[PDB]
């Protein structure tokens, strides 16, 4: 058997993260300090008499400075408050953040606080183009929408055009946060990595900046980033020992990438066990992928496929010297986890994290005997295999397992494919295939997911990629949609369903595979959360 020959770039960070010694001296020294931040902070929050601009304000800069999850109980019970009161009578800029807090946590406020800043035709009016803080407020809050708020079609364009005419002569940092803005939009950005960027260069050069705020959301982010870095030293040593770096040199090494990924979907320190056993997961299932994709016969993969199914330590002999490595890796993987689950009680829940990795693998097998066989299905019968590949479905049930407040009935929610979560996998499944298209084109796919678009409806390519974009859209109004209460499980279960769509957008930008060419996208987000302090 002659196999392809091997084309991934290597580790790019070699072992400069495997040990990192906390210093105890300056995490005791941060944390009490902190705790004192933190209750002027409280008391903030807490103060009687402050006008609804002041409010809404002090609490969207307490959210994107990366501290308001201390702040969770007070900063719903004034939201809450808001809603009820039903407030129509403001600027467009205290208007449009209003809109955006409230649905971004849940509550169904009315788009119909529009309707006074749109003429008879439904079209923003052009008299507030010269407010540049309305504008930027309306951009943001557009991107939260439902399938309930068409009124709001027109405002991504309006605010967007007009933004661009104003950014080149605003002054510092509102011209950074302009520019930005129109690259990265909050609501659909990386948590730590929109934290990071409107600390050190947005509200530290604010002429008007709060210097209790400021102070607290360094040093909270800083002694974060001690247990993060303690975390991937931990995965680091682990992934080290497996040594799949020499006995498996086709597949990627690519636990770093791995660990930003989980960090995505969880920063906060109660959920620091979670991060660890989802980061294994993502990176254990890279190497099956790249084992179907790149290594594996035909013949060899039927039998990796029926062992998993079978999922037993009998079926190794059955498989190559090769994949014995990895079958055995993923069994222990699963028996480390049951062990670790357990004084908690909540061994039993590992199933339905197999359950969605045998799903997996079996399509894997599905989306090879149709490579051979030069198979171009119609895209119904694409999509019901291909969904499961993007790992969505797989990666989500993982998030839950190390979150100790899951219960039984939030795994059999998960298992039924919710409306959010479908829609998740629908944002990964079609920007990777647009991201993508060109390159497996030239490697011989014919069962691409552009490709299977592109012969079904008899399109051009252009027009494909079009039809996928729509779909993206249409997945994000679901996914809004979806975080409406009454919620059918708690928000803090749907967060990381969110978070992994927030991963696509920040991943793919600009359309090219940010995961196996780390380089452009990834690395610049490693550094600025992992290697690099931010300067007090």
């Amino acid at each position: 058997i002659v196999r392809p020959v091997a084309d991934f770039s290597p580790s790019l960070w070699g072992d400069q993260f495997l040990s990192f010694s906390i210093k105890n001296q300056v995490a005791e020294k941060y944390a009490k300090e902190i705790e004192a931040l933190k209750e002027q902070t409280r008391n903030m929050l807490l103060a009687t008499g402050m006008k609804l601009a002041d409010t809404l304000n002090l609490i969207d800069t307490i959210e994107r400075l990366g501290i308001s999850y201390h702040f969770e109980k007070e900063i719903d019970d004034i939201l809450d408050q808001i809603y009820n009161q039903n407030s129509n009578c403001n600027d467009l800029c205290t208007s449009a953040l209003q809109f955006r807090l409230l649905r971004q946590h849940g509550f169904n406020i009315s788009p119909e606080i529009f309707s006074k800043f749109q003429d008879e035709n439904g079209k923003f009016k052009e008299s507030l183009a010269s407010d540049v803080l309305g504008l930027l407020n309306l951009y943001e809050a557009s991107h939260v929408r439902t399938h309930a708020d068409d009124i709001l079609e027109d405002a991504l364009a309006f605010s967007t055009i007009h933004l661009e005419s104003a950014a080149p002569h605003l002054k510092s940092p509102l011209r950074e946060q302009v520019t930005h803005a129109l690259e990265q939009c909050l609501h659909k950005g990386v948590p730590r990595v929109e934290t990071r960027f409107f600390i050190s260069s947005i509200y530290d050069k604010e002429q008007s900046k709060n210097n209790v705020l400021l102070r607290f959301a360094k040093l909270d982010f800083n002694l974060l980033q001690m247990l993060h870095k303690q975390e991937l030293a931990q995965v680091s040593r682990w992934w080290k020992d497996l040594d799949f770096v020499t006995t498996l040199p086709y597949a990627r090494d690519r636990v770093v990438e791995c660990y930003f990924w989980a960090l995505g979907v969880y920063f906060e320190p109660q959920y620091s066990q979670a991060r660890v056993m989802l980061v294994k997961t993502i990176s254990m299932i890279s190497i099956v992928d790249d084992t179907f994709d790149a290594y594996g016969t035909v013949k060899e993969l039927e039998a990796y496929t029926d062992a998993i199914q079978r999922w037993d330590i009998n079926e190794i002999d059955r498989l190559p010297d090769y994949m014995k490595i990895s079958y055995k890796a993923i069994l222990d993987l699963y028996k480390d986890y049951e062990k670790e689950l357990s004084s908690a009680g909540r061994s039993h829940i590992v199933c339905h994290a197999i359950e969605r990795m045998k799903e997996v693998v079996r399509n894997y097998n599905v989306e090879s005997t149709w490579f051979i066989e030069g198979y171009t299905p119609p895209v119904s019968e694409y999509l019901s295999n291909a969904l499961a590949t993007t790992t969505y479905y797989y990666l989500a049930t993982t998030s839950y397992l190390g979150m100790k407040s899951a219960t039984e009935q939030d795994f059999e929610w998960l298992s039924k494919n919710p409306k959010i979560l479908e829609a998740s996998v629908i944002i990964c499944r079609v920007i990777d295939d647009t991201a993508t298209y060109e390159v497996e084109k030239s490697r011989g796919q014919i069962a691409t997911g552009i490709e299977c678009c592109m012969r079904d409806y008899g399109i051009s390519t252009k027009e494909a990629m079009a039809k996928f974009q729509n779909m993206a859209e249409t997945a994000w109004k679901d996914i809004n949609e979806g975080l409406l209460r009454p919620t059918p499980v708690s928000t803090e279960f749907l967060t990381p369903i969110l978070n992994l769509a927030r991963i696509v957008e920040v991943t793919y930008i600009h359309n090219l595979d940010g995961y196996t060419h780390p380089e452009k996208v990834l690395k610049p987000h490693i550094i600025n959360l992992l290697v690099d302090s931010i300067k007090i």
